[PDB]
């Protein structure tokens, strides 16, 4: 069902500090090799009056797993999985995300709903002072019959130093599938291209699981 090459289609409905938008995208990659690319367009409420980098992390079927760590999110398909995310930014900004992943007609289908609130109007998010994020290591652990990740995402500030978020995510297969033990996923998300007002953006992600 999950081929060595897979396309996906994504739709996001979102608001950030009350600004409503829609995003449509098309992605592709090699699920077993742990890389993928995606192209997004802001179809409604563009240009976005806030930093793209808060939306960049909103595709876990494309993580490279060694043979001895069960690839829980791949084993969910074809029915697929849901994920729920809370991002607690250092200046009090909050992002909540829910996501449905499924497999239709040989491609992944992603539906995302996002709410950001409480970003300071003078902060780096509403003032677009971020230039992408550092590589991260998401700590994965099973709990309550689901897979959980925690990370600390480090957004790059133009003038030097970082703007940080605590991120907790829950990934749950729609049908009981084998959960792994606790492990680590090294991730690098790159914005590879964008038009001037970030209404069109291209992103490259690499993700590899490994033991602690």
């Amino acid at each position: 069902i999950i081929k060595e090459f897979m396309r996906f289609k994504v739709r996001m409905e979102g608001s950030v500090n009350g600004h409503e938008f829609e995003i449509e995208g098309e992605g592709e990659g090699r699920p077993y090799e742990g890389f993928q690319t995606v192209k997004l367009k802001v179809t409604k409420g563009g240009p976005l009056p806030f930093a793209w980098d808060i939306l960049s992390p909103q595709s876990k079927a494309y993580v490279k797993h060694p043979a001895d760590i069960p690839d829980y999110l791949k084993l969910s398909f074809p029915e697929g999985f849901k994920w729920e995310r809370v991002m607690n930014f250092e200046d009090g900004g909050v992002v909540t995300v829910t996501q449905d992943s499924s497999l239709q007609d040989g491609e992944f289908i992603y539906k995302v709903k996002l709410r950001g609130t409480n970003f300071p109007s003078d902060g780096p998010v509403m003032q677009k002072k971020t230039m992408g994020m550092e590589a991260s290591s998401e700590r994965m652990y099973p709990e309550d019959g689901a897979l959980k990740g925690e990370d600390k995402l480090r957004l790059k500030l133009k003038d030097g130093g970082h703007y940080t978020s605590e991120v907790k995510t829950t990934y749950k297969a729609k049908k009981p599938v084998q959960l792994p033990g606790a492990y680590i996923v090294d991730i690098k998300l790159d914005i590879t291209s964008h038009n001037e007002d970030y209404t069109i953006v291209e992103q490259y992600e690499r993700a590899e699981g490994r033991h602690s």
